[PDB]
């Protein structure tokens, strides 16, 4: 015999915006704790792979600005994965020989060959955590996410980044 | 004349399964970046209103072991965002009378009020956010998102949570 009085109240029927802002946080929390252990003994949090990742697509060397523009994270957040990525010997900072303040942040060798490794196991691990969706699925899903980002990114960004045009296929 | 040498390189071509977590991150990101500037009126962080809201389906009263249970993040997070609040005035801690070392959270009326204000500002935002986006392409993204939580939660979280079962419709 079901007690009365104790079934779910009305705080958890949600409308459907709200539950989807609750699936993207709950997924980016899940699949961010497996990969962060995965990646321990290269001492990567998610933050510092996907700076060296955009250092890399620039070449291994840019200044602070263009990083910014280029990644969604604030660029005081920016700043503060570099130095921390500075301390672990991943970045060397230089002054700019002409410009007076201007620094130029370049991958050292340890971070280029930490990345090398890192891009292997965390494909395997994307892989591995995305099986139970189709090709399909996989596809609608960059294209409604795509959309909410093209939508949503400009209410407190403008103009301010340009975010590297990834591709696949 | 397009300049030689200078078009993107191997690594903005991804797997698909990387494209997504760079998906996953960037609408997290843009939509909670968002979601805080019009919520700072009540001063609340994302986290802090999940856990009011969590909070508001237990009645607004549980404990913290309870609360861990049925929210996605780590407990650690869970305590540190609970004391915030404390500070805050928004949860009241009471020794239970019975267990010793067992503790009370409870909503004051402040933060339930709070809540009120919050929850229809919040709905208002989802939806502005979400309008580029068919009803058809919000229930697909739903159900695409919940198999990858329900495929990577158990990863790293092996009975551990309990997630509260939100409905929508
Ligand atoms: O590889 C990446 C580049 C940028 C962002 Cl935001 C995330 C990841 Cl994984
Ligand atoms: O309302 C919520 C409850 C839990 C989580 Cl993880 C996010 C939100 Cl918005």
């Amino acid at each position: 015999l079901e007690v009365l009085f104790q079934g779910p109240n009305e705080f958890e029927t949600l409308e459907l915006e709200h539950l989807l802002w609750v699936n993207i946080t709950q997924v980016k929390h899940s699949i961010e704790r497996a990969w962060t252990r995965e990646l321990k003994s290269l001492n990567l949090s998610t933050e510092k792979f996907a700076i060296l990742h955009e250092l890399m697509c620039l070449g291994g060397e840019s200044t602070p600005h263009t990083l910014a523009r280029r990644i969604v994270f604030e660029p005081h957040s920016v700043s503060a994965i570099v130095s921390r990525m500075e301390k672990d010997g991943l970045i060397i900072k230089t002054k700019d020989l002409d410009k007076k303040h201007m620094v130029r942040i370049k991958l050292s060798e340890k971070a280029i060959d930490t990345f090398y490794q890192a891009l292997e196991i965390s494909n395997r691990v994307y892989k591995q955590m995305m099986a139970s969706i189709t090709r399909e699925e996989k596809v609608e899903l960059s294209k409604t996410l795509t959309k909410l980002r093209n939508h949503t990114l400009p209410l407190t960004h403008k103009h301010t980044k340009t975010l590297t045009p990834f591709k696949y296929i």
